[PDB]
This record gives structure tokens, C-alpha cells and sequence, in this order.
């Protein structure tokens, strides 16, 4: 069933405007943070899988999966240091999904990201799902213990240079943040089985869509539900191939013949919203919002 | 409405499904599972694997030798290997002959397959019966996109029991079997009898497979929700909770332990045994003996 008159970003405003359009899900990743200084993960020469040579890793990832920390916990938190103290502000792209929220459009934000530029952005805790986990608090790895430490007991320890451990079991403690490996928020689960029943529009910007199971998310929303990309390059989209990530047929299908629901708009995340906003008559007021803001965190 | 099929979730159970009316259309999904009886290993099985067998290649890690952009920039290894397991013969198994059973019964609408030893077609499946969904060694091709030059198999084994990497004679691209590699397109086939088959499938029957690699691990979400679908395997596969990287799309696996089980069974043992223990249960106990003994005494005829 297509409910947009036209495969583009006018279609997609016209549709937003419709009496149809009541709750709009975000579904965001590292993109959306690089506008801002934070690198993302995958992107050629600049993302931090491609940066992490010091680290003697055998591949990449193991610095963020669950059975190598354990092993080496090293690396990780040598890692931690260095990108803990960064101070940053939110994008346009952060600010636009503000305004959804403040235009009562907003049913949900699912983000990879740990940064919390949305919440600095003004999302409230009820409008998340942090899927990737938190640094806010940290937890003793141990199954039969799990041991809860604030931010202030693990900063005591990462930029002491010890290697936290939990002071019951001696097991690690690492912050919240979600490795390969590891389970996501129980959150995750209860807002993703009720939020997609209903759900009149998905906005994915800045993610590859390489890891599961946000990945599927995707694939939960009605087969009606029209989705818009926002991003460099087209994600979500191919032919069958070994190892690849979406399950066979819930990715994107914008470019075949039988395409009726997905739009990929290429470019940068900023001016993508910046694009759209203006098409909802929003351009004004994103603007302001976003200068207020930047010049309210100088202070 | 949610039919339920299986009258009691155990080998029994879909015995009884299998002789009933209702199951006319049986799709088998197997893997290397199912040929390490023959001789043949698997690729996960923790020591004896292939993939915990590859230690003098110095890989980066084991699925390296099988991954096109590796391959692209280390052509050897993959070569290397394929030198260890090009020769040797290898005959069907009980398992094997249990599909071709079900083909002879007009129970088969297909066997999807991730292995590349044939011994499906050698066991009497016909190509028709077949998705060969990760390739065959029978033909090869130029890497070049924009070339793609076919070569028959004697072409390929003229190069590799020559030990020259094979280039390709229009463009100098390293060649390769036509075996599918991480990164790489399955067959067209593999999707177009996908959409047709999932439609109309009664039972699934997933033997020897770990169910760790996408799109053949989509495959069981695609059957309707009321089909039930017998695991025959050592060990419970694509049963788990979620977490970051997990292989299986959210709600993509098999559930045969959780309070809302209906329709997933899971007979953990051999899968010549498993294979064995169903057909006494249908009647074909003999019929399938009968068969081995008679396919594997031809085929020592020559
Ligand atoms: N300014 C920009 N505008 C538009 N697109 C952008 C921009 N910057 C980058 N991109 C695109 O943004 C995308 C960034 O993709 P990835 O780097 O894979 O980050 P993820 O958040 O999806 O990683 C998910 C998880 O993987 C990790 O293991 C962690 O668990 C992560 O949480 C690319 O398509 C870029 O082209
Ligand atoms: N005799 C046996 N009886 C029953 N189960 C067995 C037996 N032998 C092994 N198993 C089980 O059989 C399963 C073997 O699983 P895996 O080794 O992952 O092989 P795949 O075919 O799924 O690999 C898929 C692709 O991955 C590769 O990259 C290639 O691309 C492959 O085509 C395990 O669960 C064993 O416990
Ligand atoms: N610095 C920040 O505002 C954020 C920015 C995103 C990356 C990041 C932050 N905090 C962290 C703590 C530990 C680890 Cl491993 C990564 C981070
Ligand atoms: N902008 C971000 O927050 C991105 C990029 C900074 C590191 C980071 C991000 N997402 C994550 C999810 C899990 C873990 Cl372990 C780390 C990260
Ligand atoms: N030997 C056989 O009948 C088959 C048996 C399965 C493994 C295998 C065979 N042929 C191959 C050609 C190349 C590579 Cl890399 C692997 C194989
Ligand atoms: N029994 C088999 O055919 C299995 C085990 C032998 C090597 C092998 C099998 N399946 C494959 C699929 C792709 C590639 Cl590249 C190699 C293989
Ligand atoms: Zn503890
Ligand atoms: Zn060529």
C-alpha cells in the first residue's frame, strides 16, 4: 500500500502535513554526531575502526566486544580516556528532532549513539531508547553480582589508570554502553513491541545499518510506513550477499521498479533537516532554535 | 488465528504432521552438518571445524579465507586450501538419502543448500530439486565486474594443481570457483525460488546447520507462522536472546524451549541417526536402509 504521492523529500513533506502523519520514530546512529567533532565508526580514513592500530587489536571491534575486554580490558579503557573528556554540542539534525518533539510529532527517538547530544538537544528521557547503552552508569560484568557504579566511581578509576573492579566480586566494571556480544536495554525491547504497531513515518538518519538488532527495526514498522534516509550514501539497500547484515528482505527498497514507500535523500544530515524543515515551514524557527542554543552552551 | 499444526512438539509429533493430509510441501534447509559423516568437515564445530583449522594461513581470522575483499588482496591461502580439499571423494549419507526419499514421495518442493560438495545432486536430487545457495565449484569467473569471463572446471583445475594463482585471459583479475564468499551475490535462483517456495511450504526440515550466516539464516523466518519446523542437528541452532551482532534479524529465530513454543521441535543427535529414527516412525525405515545399501554399492560399482 503507498501512501506517499512521490518518491522524494516534497513527497515525504506533503505526507508529514497530511491528517496521517501523527507519530514520526527517529531511528539515528554516529552520522548524525560528526558535524559535531565525534568521529563515526565506519566511514573511510576518519571513522574509529579505521584509527585503532595503536590498540594491536585483531580486528577492530574487538575493542567493543564483551569476550575480548574481558581478555584485554586495556585498550578499552585506554580509549575511554581519550575520548571522555570531548566536549560537544549538539547538530542541527539533533535540534530538528527537538522541534518533531515540540511540534508533537515525536513518538520516539532510537539511537545508537552514547553521546547524548540528544538529551543535551532537549529530548527527555521518555522520548529515548538509548538502544547502545549509556556511560551514565556502569555495572560490575559478573551475572550473579551486577553491582551498579555512578559516573563519579568510574572517572575515579579510568583517569587513575586503574582498571575498575567491582569492590564485591573483583569482576570488571565497565560503563553501560553496549559491546558485540552484550544484551541491549530491557527498554529497548518493551518500547520497540509496542512503538511500531502505530507509527506513521521512520526518519533514519546517519547510520550505516550494520549492526543487529537495531538493524530490524527497520523491518517493525507496518509495510504502509513510508521511510526516509538521510545520510551520505544509501544504507539498507542490496541484492542477497553472504554475511550481509539486514535479513533477507527487510532493508530499503528504494531504486527497484516495485519501490513505493523509500526515499533516500543523500547528503549531510544538517542540511538534509535543514532541507525538510524549510519544505514543513519550519526553516525560520529550526534556526533560531539552533542559534539560541549553540550560543546558550558558549556561556 | 494461530493453527496449530504439530499435535505435540517431538519427533512424533511431526511424524504424524508429516503422514496427515495437510503436509503435502516439505522444504529441507541443510549445511555442512550434514556431510561430516562422509568425511567432509564443518566450518563451527569447536576444534574439528574448518574455521579452528586454519593456523598456517596466519589469516586475520578464520572467515578471511573465504571473503572476497581478503581474497582480492591475499589470493593464496584461499588457493592454498583449496588444493587440501579439491581432491577426495566423498559418497552421500544417510541423510542424503532421506531427501531423496522425500523427493521420490512427492513430499520435496526443495532442498536449499549451503554446501558445495554436491552430494545432493549424487544422492539422485535432480537441478530442479535444488537451490545450491552458496555456489558450485563447476564453474568459475573473473573477478572484474565488468568483465565476469566464464571458465569450465577443467580450466580451473589445470590452474590450481599447477599451482599458479589463476588470472583471468581478458583482463589479468584473479579467478575463482563460482563458491559463494562474504561480500559476494548469491545466485539469482536463490531469491526467485525463495519468494515462490516460502509461500507454500508445510513443513521446514533445517539439518546440519548452525544458521550463522544471512540471507540462508532469513530463510526460516520466511515460512508461514503456522508451518512447524524440525531442527535435526547436534546442538539447538538459531535459538538464542538477542544482543549487539547477533546474526538473526529481532524475532527471526526458532523457538523451541520458551513458554510460547508451537511449532519448533529440536532432536539433537547425528543427522543420520535423526534421519533414521523418523523414517521408522513414518514406515520408510527399510525403504531408506534398502536405498543407501543399493546407491552406495553403484556407486563402488565403478
Ligand atoms: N554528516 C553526515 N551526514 C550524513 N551522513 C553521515 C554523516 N557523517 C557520517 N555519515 C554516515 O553515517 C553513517 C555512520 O555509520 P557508522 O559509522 O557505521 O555508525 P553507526 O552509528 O551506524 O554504528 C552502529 C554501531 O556500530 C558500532 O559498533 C557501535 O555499536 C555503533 O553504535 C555512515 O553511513 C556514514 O556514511
Ligand atoms: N553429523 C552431524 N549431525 C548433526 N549435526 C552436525 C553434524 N556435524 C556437525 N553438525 C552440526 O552442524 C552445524 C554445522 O554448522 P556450520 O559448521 O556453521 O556450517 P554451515 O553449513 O551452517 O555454515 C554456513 C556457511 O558458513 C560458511 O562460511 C560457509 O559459507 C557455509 O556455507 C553445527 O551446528 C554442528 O553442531
Ligand atoms: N565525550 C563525550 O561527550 C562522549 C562523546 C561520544 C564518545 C564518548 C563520550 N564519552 C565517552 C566515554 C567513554 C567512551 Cl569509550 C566513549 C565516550
Ligand atoms: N556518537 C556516538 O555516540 C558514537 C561514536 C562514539 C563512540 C560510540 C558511539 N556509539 C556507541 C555505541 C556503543 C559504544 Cl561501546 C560506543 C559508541
Ligand atoms: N572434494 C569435494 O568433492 C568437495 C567437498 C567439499 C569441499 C570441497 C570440494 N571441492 C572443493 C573445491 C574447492 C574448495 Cl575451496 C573446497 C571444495
Ligand atoms: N560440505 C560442504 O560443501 C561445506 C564444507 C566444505 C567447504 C564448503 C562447504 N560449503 C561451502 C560454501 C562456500 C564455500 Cl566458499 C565453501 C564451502
Ligand atoms: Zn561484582
Ligand atoms: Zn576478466
Amino acid at each position: 500500500e503507498r501512501l506517499l504521492d512521490e518518491l522524494t523529500l516534497e513527497g515525504v513533506a506533503r505526507y508529514m502535513q497530511s491528517e496521517r502523519c501523527r507519530r514520526v520514530i527517529c531511528l539515528v546512529g554516529a552520522g548524525i554526531s560528526t558535524s559535531a567533532g565525534i568521529p563515526d565508526f565506519r566511514s573511510p580514513s576518519t571513522g574509529l575502526y579505521d584509527n585503532l592500530e595503536k590498540y594491536h587489536l585483531p580486528y577492530p571491534e574487538a575493542i567493543f566486544e564483551i569476550s575480548y575486554f574481558k581478555k584485554h580490558p586495556e585498550p578499552f579503557f585506554a580509549l575511554a580516556k581519550e575520548l571522555y573528556p570531548g566536549q560537544f554540542k549538539p547538530t542541527i539534525c539533533h535540534y530538528f528532532m527537538r522541534l518533531l518533539k515540540d511540534k508533537g510529532l515525536l513518538l520516539r527517538c532510537y539511537t545508537q549513539n552514547i553521546d547524548t547530544l540528544e538529551r543535551i538537544a532537549g529530548l527527555e528521557q521518555e522520548d529515548l531508547v538509548e538502544a547502545h547503552g549509556t556511560f551514565y552508569t556502569s555495572h560490575c560484568v559478573s551475572a550473579s553480582c551486577r553491582h551498579e557504579y555512578p559516573l563519579s566511581w568510574m572517572k575515579e578509576k579510568i583517569f587513575s589508570e586503574v582498571t575498575p573492579k567491582c569492590e564485591d566480586c573483583q569482576s570488571l566494571v565497565k560503563p553501560d554502553i553496549v559491546f558485540f556480544g552484550e544484551s541491549l536495554p530491557a527498554r529497548f525491547f518493551s518500547c520497540m513491541q509496542s512503538d511500531f504497531l502505530k507509527v506513521d513515518l521512520l526518519l533514519v538518519m546517519g547510520t550505516s545499518l550494520q549492526v543487529q538488532p537495531f538493524a530490524s527495526l527497520i523491518s517493525k514498522a507496518p509495510l504502509s510506513t513510508p521511510r526516509l534516509l538521510i545520510n551520505k550514501e544509501k544504507a539498507g539497500q542490496s541484492d542477497p550477499f553472504l554475511g550481509m547484515i539486514m535479513g533477507l528482505g527487510g532493508g530499503m527498497d528504494f531504486d527497484s521498479k516495485k519501490a513505493y514507500r523509500d526515499v533516500a535523500w543523500l547528503g549531510e544530515c544538517d542540511q538534509g533537516c535543514l532541507a525538510l524543515a524549510e519544505l514543513l515551514g519550519w526553516k525560520k524557527e529550526l534556526e533560531d532554535l539552533v542559534r539560541r542554543e549553540h550560543a546558550s552552551i558558549d556561556a
